[PDB]
């Protein structure tokens, strides 16, 4: 519930389905420590990653791998991947909306941050 | 030289080319009145619409004719074509230039206006 | 349920609340004819505007009064609105999310189309 | 000349100034070598990052210090950089330009690759 991905085709409109997604949280040592994963849904969404006890204060990354996604239609994208990188909870516990427009050579990342 | 278009294919990554754009003005029976028009270069771009003298204050729409780009590279789009409407010069003239990357189902538009 | 539209503020990360939203639909006479319009609500959506029957083939057009969002958060922004032009239903019915991502200067907007 | 870093300001509609950019090579260990670094200029771009000698086939990765821009226009940022993360040159040497969109929440990046 705090942490939610959700990934869009802005080639042909629709939800992106069984996309991998990585999040890893900043270490005290300053490595990038294994957080959680899973795939996006046919809604292009991805739930459960975490809950509001194991979401402490940190820098979080979120690693979407878009080129496996565009590899499976036949395209060769710019992008290795989608990396999106953010200060989380710092303020206090929020709910984060981490969103991605794909495009063979572009994409857009937008985060809806709300108040529970 | 105030006013330019700037025009970016997101699938191909790579300026578009021959895209048409047309420029109205609103008039004051409210409706829009064909003012400049053009396609861009190879560089994408699209200058020379209009002069300091003739861009007075006012309603600017501009419209670019994505439809007719996607259907020449043989992809489906969803949009019949992709509009900035804006008011010029509200403070003094400026130099604008609408920058517009396109997608199939998707554009996004930004005015970068330096003075 | 054939027909939403969502908005998003990029400044702060949050939905617009109280956005108007208007739809028109191109006449046989070449004319916008109004279609329905409405507010966005506290999610940012704007659910009910027409129904599969009464929202048949023709150019939609959706225009969004992204300056008053603008003006009344003490902002001129470039835009006068966002109004997003397309061909709906002709190859029969589908379900039509259209968003907007809004900043003082620029606005990005994509289609999410599903068949139901 | 191969790569080039253009970036604006979706708030302002300005390209951004004086922003800092760091481009890094992946090594063979898979870790990010620093490859070079700049700042935009007053048009928002960095040149002169790299060479067709140096820039050889591989992984690179590009970081724009969105973070310390917002926070010098005391806006608050979300992300703590915007990144791309590419291949180069697996079909020849192209020139790269990086394109960035900024907005306090939202940035979108775009390449526009020409040979």
């Amino acid at each position: 519930c705090p942490l939610m991905v959700k990934v869009l085709d802005a080639v042909r409109g629709s939800p992106t389905i069984n996309v991998a997604v990585h999040v890893f949280r900043k270490a005290a040592d300053d490595t990038w420590e294994p957080f959680a994963s899973g795939k996006t849904s046919e809604s292009g969404e991805l739930h459960g990653l975490t809950t509001e006890e194991e979401f402490v204060e940190g820098i979080y990354k979120v690693e979407i791998d878009t080129k496996s996604y565009w590899k499976a239609l036949g395209i060769s994208p710019f992008h290795e991947h989608a990396e999106v990188v953010f200060t989380a909870n710092d303020s206090g516990p929020r709910r984060y909306t981490i969103a991605a427009l794909l495009s063979p050579y572009s994409y857009s990342t937008t985060a809806v941050v709300t108040n529970p």
